[PDB]
DNA sequence: GCGATCACGT
DNA sequence: GACGGACGCA
């Protein structure tokens, strides 16, 4: 492009209005280089070095002035790395990458080149082109890097109509302006803040990891004839179903299964295989949980970053990265007590966490209508238990604890919307036997059935479905011959507006919480979001006021046609929030 | 540099 | 045949 290579800042690159590029090329961009800065306004096109634009007081309250609106692709990547330099940028009224998300989150727009292709915008290289790839990767010499970056901010500059008006044509314009963008905001201050980690804990939890690993791995080699990698699924394979000649219950494209579900039906045949059942839990605790964690903790405040990506997922969930912090283990004990190394960062704080009670039922109670479902969630019930007797048709002191579970299962596939197999599967039953529970539950649950039906229609008419606050996700293979395939587009038909409306919740709350942590004046700050889930820190004495607020302001974040209901618990750490 | 396999939480 | 971090091979 036509642009000025600026060695200074000047009056007319401080316009009221601008599309912003602050480039920063590292994946994690937490405390990472910022490589150059390019303004694109009604007065010109400008590129500055970030070493001089970012020294320059008139540019760093251009940056900081919320009534000077700034346009960008995914803004929170630049407030975070400005904010690691002590710089705050206010004022971001359009994200090109959020608007692309909403428009269609198929697309998987991750640069400015793939979303102005949505609109035959092409005047603009993809960053993969520019940098590099993997290793390759590279920043290029100012020349190549300035055009780079004015072609980015004139792509951002031409594309905020057209995609503002399509927003608008989908009533998605509020979903933006209002939720999506407010949260980026809220993402980046809970990216920055991180997460305190007691390093020296996990360490010795690695250290006796090691030693446990070492114990098992020595006694399967001991049980097989052989030493060799118990984490390859083909040596492993060999071994079980060679060696041993153990049954080959399930094959996998390249070789046999030697998946825990398979493993566990092998079990009484021989002793090696609750070994390697042992082996993989601690393996996966010390590989994905110590060892990721420790890589990642930044040594100097012993906090880890990690990253929300809020533009990947078609149901409008969050996912967490580097480290991911969406899924540390809870469910067994032993990977439990990992949840002890993430402490408050200040001493005479506590962690505070609040969970919404079956979030996706109840949304699936207001939108299906279901008389019994409504009922079941206004009497606060165990849905599990009142699933159990309505497929079973028992009263509730008939309900077996497998009952409970097998009711509990196909909950899980309803909210997730598994297919057959998945719920045959986590259920080791036939894939027939997993479609007679569902059709169980679709007679005592009619309204969920008509529900079902109705949608499945809407989105082969629409060609999409959408969720309570109007998140988009189109299913052009609803109409598929393939059967799996169709199948698959259809449950994510039924599952969407179900998922995705719980996103859509905790998100609204999320903004609120945050509105009204300020108003009351507390230290309260949040740290995670978990799906269904929001953790926080605060000093000791704010846990009796956290107590009453943050539930009030999960439940109160919609109205839906049955309650909302948020649990919550604080302690010492993340483990004692229970 | 990739494709494949397994496993964690919600 | 829901979704979203970490051998094999190359």
């Amino acid at each position: 492009m036509a642009f000025t290579l600026a060695d200074r800042v000047t009056e007319e690159m401080l316009a009221d209005k601008a599309a912003l590029v602050v480039e920063v090329v590292e994946e994690n961009y937490h405390d990472a280089p910022i490589v150059g800065i390019a303004v694109v306004n009604e007065h010109g096109r400008f590129f500055l070095r970030p070493e001089t634009a970012l020294a320059d007081p008139q540019f760093v309250a251009w940056l900081g002035d919320e009534t000077k609106k700034k346009s960008m692709f995914d803004s929170k990547r630049a407030a975070v790395a400005l904010k690691w330099k002590g710089i705050e940028l206010c004022g971001v009224s359009f994200d090109l990458l959020l608007a692309a998300y909403l428009l269609d989150p198929a697309q998987g727009v991750d640069d400015v080149a793939a979303a102005a292709k949505m609109k035959q915008y092409e005047a603009v290289r993809p960053d993969e082109a520019v940098y590099g790839k993997g290793a390759k990767r590279a920043v290029p010499d100012e020349p190549v890097l300035a055009e780079h970056l004015v072609r980015k901010a004139a792509a951002i500059w031409a594309l905020e109509r057209p995609f503002l008006d399509e927003l608008r044509r989908n009533e998605q314009d509020r979903l933006l302006v209002e939720l999506e963008q407010p949260l980026s905001s809220i993402l980046a201050e809970m990216e920055f803040a991180g997460v305190k980690v007691d390093t020296k804990r996990l360490e010795q939890m690695g250290e006796e990891l090691a030693e446990q690993l070492r114990t098992v791995e020595q006694r399967i080699y001991e049980l097989a004839g052989q030493e060799f990698n118990i984490n390859s699924p083909k040596q492993l394979g060999v071994i079980l179903f060679e060696k041993l000649q153990l049954p080959v219950l399930k094959k996998t494209k390249t070789g046999y299964s030697t998946s825990a579900d398979v493993l566990e039906k092998l079990a009484p045949y021989h002793e090696i295989v609750e070994n390697i059942l042992h082996y993989r839990q601690l393996g996966k605790l010390q590989s994905t949980y110590i060892e990721g964690l420790l890589k990642v903790v930044r040594p100097d405040t012993k906090k880890v970053h990690t990253i929300f990506n809020q533009a990947l997922t078609q149901t409008g969930r969050l996912s967490s990265t580097e480290p991911n912090l969406q899924n540390i283990p809870i469910r067994l004990e032993e990977g439990r007590k990992i949840r002890q190394a993430f402490v408050p960062s200040e001493s005479d704080w506590l962690i505070f966490a609040a969970d919404y009670s079956q979030i996706e039922l109840r949304v699936l109670a207001h939108i299906a209508e279901d008389d019994n479902l409504m009922e079941a969630f206004r009497r606060d019930l165990d849905i599990h238990t009142k699933t159990a007797m309505d497929i079973f048709q028992v009263s509730e002191d008939e309900v077996t604890p497998n009952m409970r579970r097998q009711a509990k299962a196909v909950n899980f596939g309803i909210v997730y919307g598994i297919s057959d197999y998945g719920l045959a599967q986590n259920l080791n039953i036939s894939r027939k036997e997993a479609a007679e529970f569902i059709e169980r539950y679709f007679e005592s649950f009619p309204g969920v059935k008509r529900y079902m039906e109705n949608i499945v229609q809407e989105a082969k008419q629409k060609g999409y479905v959408t969720t309570l606050l109007h998140r988009r996700r189109y299913l052009p293979d609803i109409t598929s011959r393939n059967f799996n395939v169709r199948s698959f587009a259809e449950r994510m038909a039924m599952n969407t507006p179900i998922q995705g409306s719980a996103a859509d919740i905790i998100k609204k709350a999320m903004i609120d919480l945050n509105a009204r942590l300020k108003e009351e004046r507390l230290q309260a700050r949040l740290l995670l979001q978990v799906h269904d889930e929001l953790i926080l820190e605060a000093p000791k004495e704010e846990m009796e006021r956290l107590c009453r607020l943050v539930p009030e302001v999960m439940e109160q974040a919609v109205t839906l046609r049955v309650p909302l209901k948020v649990d919550y618990h604080y302690g010492s750490t993340w483990y004692d929030a229970k």
